[PDB]
C-alpha cells in the first residue's frame, strides 16, 4: 500500500513549460502546486497529460512531447511528478514550471532511461 508507493525519495526539480495555461484562462494562486493527471478522456491521446491545481482548475496540459515521456512514468506509476507553480500564472501564456520529481531506486534506471532517451521533462 502507501507504505510502498508514497514512500519515494526525492530525484530532484524539473522544469517545464506549460503551454495549456492560455487553453481556457492561465490564472492560479500566487503559489499554487499543480498535480499531473494522465488522460481524462483524450482516446488517441493517452499520453496528454491534464494538470489541475489544488483550487481545482484544470487549467494545465502537456503537448504530446512532454506528455510522451512522463506518460510511461504516469499511467504505470513508475514516479511521482508534483508540480508547483511559485510564478502564479501572471501571464496566460507559456510560463516556467517547477515538478519536484520523486521516485523509488527500483523504478529511477526505467524512469531516467526513458527522461533522457525521449529528452522531455513536463
Amino acid at each position: 500500500g502507501s507504505d510502498e508507493e508514497v514512500d519515494s525519495v526525492l530525484f530532484g526539480s524539473l522544469r517545464g513549460h506549460v503551454v495549456g495555461l492560455r487553453y481556457y484562462t492561465g490564472v492560479v494562486n500566487n503559489n499554487e502546486m499543480v498535480a499531473l493527471q494522465r488522460d481524462p478522456n483524450n482516446p488517441y491521446d493517452k499520453n496528454a497529460i491534464k494538470v489541475n491545481n489544488v483550487n481545482g482548475n484544470q487549467v494545465g496540459h502537456l503537448k504530446k512531447e512532454l506528455a510522451g515521456a512522463l506518460a510511461y512514468i504516469m499511467d504505470n506509476k513508475l514516479a511521482q511528478i508534483e508540480g508547483v507553480v511559485p510564478f502564479g500564472a501572471n501571464n496566460a501564456f507559456t510560463m516556467p514550471l517547477h515538478m519536484t520529481f520523486w521516485g523509488k531506486e527500483e523504478n529511477r534506471k526505467a524512469v531516467s532511461d526513458q527522461l533522457k532517451k525521449h529528452g522531455f521533462k513536463l
